[PDB]
């Protein structure tokens, strides 16, 4: 028992990476067989920032432009082309370490961890979600650009985020493997800002069913709510709706807790109007958001 | 900007994790060097872990007794004997994944990272302190003793905790990779419970300097203290003690933020007499004791 925010072990991402090099910035990539896949804004100068031309600065450099650092060691870039926002570096030695892997872009309401680097050289690891705006609430300095997140389901690693830039409210933005950016930002240094976010609902359910299957009742009610009314009450503090898809996939922890679904939401409900008067559940006196139904069961059952 | 309960990469402990099965029981055990460190209490039945005799149990079990796998590999066990509450397997191969590395025992308040792993296959890392209780607040299912705790100092990885037992309150019980308990508990199927824990104050005062630094304000206050007026509010709220050797760790966070430590503690003092008042300090509501003041700089500094 007990319930803790639990990264995936790095290893098999540690082995992945690099150092990238241009002019004079440095930042993080990703070495995969003979690519390394980094931010596409390591081409930018300071004159860039605002209204870069991605295509036409990247016209203007040579393979020897690009500076990769493998541990100790110089990967010479045989080739190089941009894919949305992401840069590929073909380099002309395969990563020995390269583990199995996929590409995978995530839905808000995902967690993934997160492998901060700084120098090609991994730093910590944390859990983070994708918010219901497409922001992540990471833990990020100057020269984490390129460090990644990533899921590992067997021994396969799924790399979902890779990071690249910081918003004004302190909150952090980035982009699939395939370079295309979560949410409605860009890689320029224009005014953008995050939308409002919201409470990941299905998160919070999965998380009180842990609570339960930990042994902890204290927040069950008597009562069940239909779905419709659940949203009604749940939209006035900030909550996510909850779809018929999030009942559907709430359905193995009902099952195992004997808790329906809606009862559950009861509880919820409950809890948004009274708070939880000196207690706590899980260690928290907050409700959690990020932890999955997936996440809730791998930890427990 | 940001600020989140941060592991250490497991990379180099990923590397030194395998299976150790004796009987019926499999658990993981550490591959350093030409040794394999488990739990002894892997060599127990159930009849025996009521009440082991350690050393008995032992001299029946030939080196073959024991099922040694790293990955898809067994290696050969050559040699068995005890340190304290582990086990240790002389094994034919010297990991060559050995990382360069200590056996160090923590204190209380103290944090580290710990690999949660199933069957010699690493599933999880988190960030853990050492509770003033000798307890540790973590997540295990059968299967995980064996499981390490750990730090990183330079390129060297400090082993300081190795997963026993769960204790009825749902709270971890370990020993150093010595073998010696942290707490006052024993490797056997007793009735045992963990003290009443304290809150640990300078790792509290710690994380108010990080949520200075990440720009979360409002529980300033114009006010000083002493420490003997703190000690004795802390005393009250259960609350360990703070040391002028606490003050002295804090010395840097201090001066970064310009808020002196006795400052900070006036803030502290006025938090735990009136609570948040609605607010939350880092995304959070209660009141984190579980970030080192190292940890603190190392994260508001991207140390690597
Ligand atoms: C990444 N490691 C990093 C990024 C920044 O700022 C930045 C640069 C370009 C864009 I387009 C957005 C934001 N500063 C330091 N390090
Ligand atoms: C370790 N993987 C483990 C331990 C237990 O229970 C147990 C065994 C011996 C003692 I002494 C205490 C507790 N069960 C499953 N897995
Ligand atoms: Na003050």
């Amino acid at each position: 028992s007990g319930f803790r925010k639990m990264a995936f072990p790095s290893g098999k991402v540690e082995g992945c990476m690099v150092q990238v090099t241009c002019g004079t910035t440095t930042l993080n990539g990703l070495w995969l067989d003979d690519v390394v896949y980094c931010p596409r804004h390591v081409i930018c100068t300071s004159e860039d920032m605002l209204n870069p031309n991605y295509e036409d600065l990247l016209i203007r450099k040579s393979n020897h432009n690009f500076l990769v650092q493998a541990g100790n060691v110089q990967l010479r870039v045989i080739g190089h082309s941009m894919q949305n926002c992401v840069l590929k570096l073909k380099v002309d030695t395969a990563n020995p370490k390269t583990p199995k892997y996929k590409f995978v872009r995530i839905q808000p309401g995902q967690t993934f961890s997160v492998l901060a680097c700084y120098n090609g050289s991994p730093s910590g690891v944390y859990q983070c979600a994708m918010r219901p705006n497409f922001t992540i609430k990471g833990s990020f300095l100057n020269g984490s650009c390129g460090s990644v997140g990533f899921n590992i389901d067997y021994d396969c690693v799924s790399f979902c985020y890779m990071h690249h830039m910081e918003l004004p409210t302190g909150v952090h933005a980035g982009t699939d493997l395939e370079g295309n950016f979560y949410g409605p930002f860009v890689d320029r240094q224009t005014a953008q800002a995050a939308g409002t976010d919201t409470t990941i609902t299905v998160n919070v359910l999965a998380w009180l069913y842990a609570a339960v299957i930990n042994g902890d009742r204290w927040f069950l009610n008597r009562f069940t709510t239909t779905l419709n009314d659940f949203n009604l009450v749940a939209m006035k503090y900030n909550y996510e709706p909850l779809t018929q898809d999030h009942v559907d996939i709430l359905g193995p922890l009902s099952a195992q807790t004997g808790i329906a679904v809606l009862d559950m939401c009861a509880s919820l409900k409950e809890l948004l109007q009274n708070g939880m008067n000196g207690r706590t559940i899980l260690g928290s006196a907050l409700l959690e958001d990020e932890f999955t139904p997936f996440d809730v069961v791998r930890q427990c059952s």
